[PDB]
């Protein structure tokens, strides 16, 4: 939808369900009270950005931050195909609807609810229907046909391709590359002139910066004392990271890289001496990945 963002349709879950139904058995109408509340449940309001709880085909993985543009349904009811659209702004507000019912004497109101389940929200009362029949005669029942949602994503970091930023989560500091000790060491700072190009191999993920002072060394790696430096590319481990988020990688993402020779420790920011980017023991500091334009 925005400046380095794609939107992509795909395939939902969505069900009915006998919402709420009274049988008037008695002549006359009996009155009765219900509430409903149409909307996402447990929606953070501070964001629209929606953490994946399970899958959605091949696009979402478990995991995966997604926010969803809308969700439409295809519903046939009585003999009569329909379909209903609810837009973005309807999904993430909680919209609560109140109202008293008269039956009409010997009958049955039912009020159907659709509700749907896009990679883990649960958007509850997303429509309904209030059918009403005389008590025996044969209600219709409504089915699905299709159900799908456009979902809104970040663009994708194609690995050895597109270059990022490493923004840390917390500090809202770009990681920096600079000298320590002769050699190309990071650190945070404020400069967005520091990119850099994710790549994977059978030892994990690698970090290789694009502004290194001594060239050829620029694959991010963690010393022995825990400090972070770049080093020419090499089948060592310690330059070697684990990324918690499945593939693919996404504009926006939020990640935590742990080394892979040091199993336990992971990159952090860490006040040190000369340099403030580590990789310690019991430390899994968040990271945002954002693309250049
Ligand atoms: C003239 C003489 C008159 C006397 C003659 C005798 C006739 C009497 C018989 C009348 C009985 C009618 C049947 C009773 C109505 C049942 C109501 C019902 O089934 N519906 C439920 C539907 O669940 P929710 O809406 O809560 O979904 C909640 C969903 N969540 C998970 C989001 C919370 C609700 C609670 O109400």
């Amino acid at each position: 939808a925005a400046e380095g963002y794609e939107q992509i349709e795909v395939d939902v879950v969505a069900v009915w369900k006998e919402g709420y139904v009274y049988e008037n058995r008695g002549s006359t109408s009996v009155d009765q009270k219900i509430t409903i509340t149409k909307g996402m449940k447990n929606v953070n309001s501070e964001t629209r950005t929606v953490t994946a709880t399970h899958s959605i085909g091949s696009t979402i993985s478990t995991g995966d931050a997604f926010e969803i543009g809308s969700v439409e349904v295809s519903y046939s009811h009585s003999h009569e195909e329909s379909q209903v659209s609810m837009t973005e702004t309807e999904v993430y507000e909680s919209k609560v609807i109140e109202h008293t019912i008269t039956i009409p004497p010997t009958s049955k109101f039912t009020r159907w609810q659709l509700n749907a389940d896009v990679g883990g929200a649960d958007i509850e009362y997303m429509y309904l229907i209030d059918e009403v029949t005389p008590i025996g005669g044969t209600q219709s029942i409504p089915q699905v046909i299709t159900s799908r949602a456009k979902i809104i994503v970040g663009r994708q970091i194609i690995l050895g391709k597109t270059e990022i930023r490493i923004k840390h989560a917390e500090r809202k500091e770009y990681m920096t590359v600079v000298s320590r000790k002769s050699w190309p060491a990071a650190t945070l700072g404020h400069s967005k002139l520091f990119k850099f190009v994710l790549y994977e191999d059978w030892g994990g993920f690698r970090i290789k910066t694009l502004n290194t002072m001594y060239s050829g060394y620029e694959y991010a790696y963690s010393s022995d004392q825990g400090g972070i430096y770049f080093d020419q590319g090499t089948d060592n481990p310690k330059q070697r990271w684990a990324i918690n988020k499945s593939l693919p990688l996404r504009h926006g993402d939020v990640v935590t890289f742990m080394n892979k020779y040091f199993t336990r420790s992971g990159l952090c920011y860490d006040d040190g001496p000369a340099t403030n980017v580590y990789c310690l023991d019991k430390r899994e500091d968040k990271w945002i990945l954002e693309v250049v334009g």
